[PDB]
């Protein structure tokens, strides 16, 4: 069945010989598994999807169920229009019936096919849910110990469940999320790196929304496990774990506190120096939504030794990361006590802050300028306003601020002039 033409496949599928149809379907499946440019569109144009879908129901002939399920899975893993062709052929209810197949390799294909369809987008996600996929999917995981399941099979179930958690506008139905979450919590404790990665992605999707979505997740007790995975060695795990934690700290101060209470801040020395740029970037963004919290939460950042790491990120990092660092400092200086803001200067924030004021980005400049203002405000409460003026002179900051009086932006000009006057 290697190297058939689409014309030969169609000839075999149009014979009314179940074994000839089986041969041709397998030929189609191998064509569609090809690495180089599989002829998905040619198979679709030939009108083969509805025949493949009808073969999903031939319970008398499990091999042709398998080959047609795999063929359709491959098509559904392509472009959105390709995925739509599969859905338009009636594949969704047929695949959901195949979840009850006694043949593990056949129910597995149906799991994968439904994951590919649900992962296309919110509409297909919700259509898969409306056809009732969740109950039969969760039943396949209703075992006392996940470790008795075949490794590849458990990974496909995890991947498919995370795709049912994925995408927004809208987010998934609340009742669907509640139904899935307990099984997701269990997968999040399973010791396979790929199951862990995909479960973390699932949690990152569910926490990417309003505070009530976050609370659903936080109430399940998963934050300690997320923090544990935040320290994993595998970057495919750390990345979604860090995303989930970062989402959770965009919520309320009480939700942020659960992350702190679980020990998250002790991982940030590594995260804020991580060789992977996006980890450093997302770790610094997370920090900024922690320094937007309460003064006792700022104080935890201090106690964990993280101000020097923020100074470090400001001084040298990818620019996008330095931008988040700037944000973290301004949030820190808006909400911090006077003692806390003084500590920040004593750690060296001023010189790296000044040096970023020469960046060809207008947003960061207004963020840095705001932070400088909030620091002076604290300097006033101590009268050491004079001494701060000097520091900013001694490192080239006054040169930088003077020129910003004359900037394309008006909010930039307003703030810079308002400072060169009020303090110099
Ligand atoms: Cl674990």
């Amino acid at each position: 069945t290697v190297n058939w033409s689409v014309e030969d496949i169609v000839k075999g599928i149009n014979s009314n010989n179940l074994e000839s149809q089986l041969q041709a379907t397998q030929a189609a499946r191998k064509l569609l598994s090809r690495e180089k440019q599989p002829p998905i569109d040619n198979i679709i144009r030939a009108g083969l999807i509805p025949k493949f879908v009808s073969f999903l129901g031939k319970t008398d002939c499990s091999p042709i169920q398998f080959e047609s399920a795999w063929a359709l899975t491959n098509i559904a893993s392509g472009t959105s229009e390709q995925t739509k062709a599969v859905v338009d052929g009636g594949a969704i209810p047929a695949f959901i019936s195949l979840l009850a197949s006694p043949h593990a390799h056949i129910s597995e294909q149906a799991v994968r096919a439904l994951g590919n369809i649900a992962g296309d987008g919110s509409a297909f996600r919700d259509l898969v849910i409306k056809h009732g996929a969740i109950d039969p999917l969760l039943a396949l995981l209703a075992v006392p110990d996940l470790s008795t399941l075949a490794c590849g099979y458990l990974r496909n179930l995890t991947r498919t469940l995370s795709n049912l958690c994925r995408n927004k506008n809208p987010a998934p139905p609340l009742d669907a999320v509640e139904q899935i979450l307990p099984t997701l919590v269990r997968l999040l404790h399973h010791n396979d790196p790929e199951v862990l990665a995909d479960s973390c992605w699932a949690i990152s999707y569910l926490t990417d929304g309003p505070n009530e979505r976050i609370e659903m997740v936080v109430k399940k007790g998963v934050v300690p496990q997320l923090v544990k995975l935040l320290g994993a060695t595998e970057l495919p795990i750390v990345t979604p774990a860090l995303r989930a934690i970062g989402n959770i700290v965009t919520g309320t101060d009480e939700q942020t506190q659960k992350v702190i209470d679980a020990g998250a801040l002790a991982v940030f020395p590594s995260l804020l120096t991580n060789p992977k740029t996006n980890i450093q970037k997302e770790a610094t963004w997370t920090m900024s939504n922690i320094t937007a919290g309460r003064q006792d939460q700022i104080q935890q950042v201090v106690n964990h030794g993280l101000v020097p790491f923020l100074v470090g990120v400001l001084s040298k990092a990818d620019f996008k990361t330095q931008k988040e660092a700037a944000w973290a400092i301004t949030n820190y200086t808006s909400g911090g006590t006077v003692e806390q803001i003084v500590y920040l200067v004593h750690c060296g924030i001023i010189e790296p802050l000044m040096n970023l004021l020469s960046a060809k980005d207008t947003k960061i400049i207004q963020v840095i300028l705001d932070a400088i203002s909030n620091i002076f405000q604290a300097a006033e409460k101590l009268g050491e306003t004079e001494k701060l003026s000097i520091m900013i002179e001694e490192c080239g900051g006054l040169d930088k601020i003077e020129a910003l009086q004359r900037h394309e932006n008006e909010s930039v000009y307003k703030a810079s002039l308002n400072l060169i006057e009020k303090y110099f």
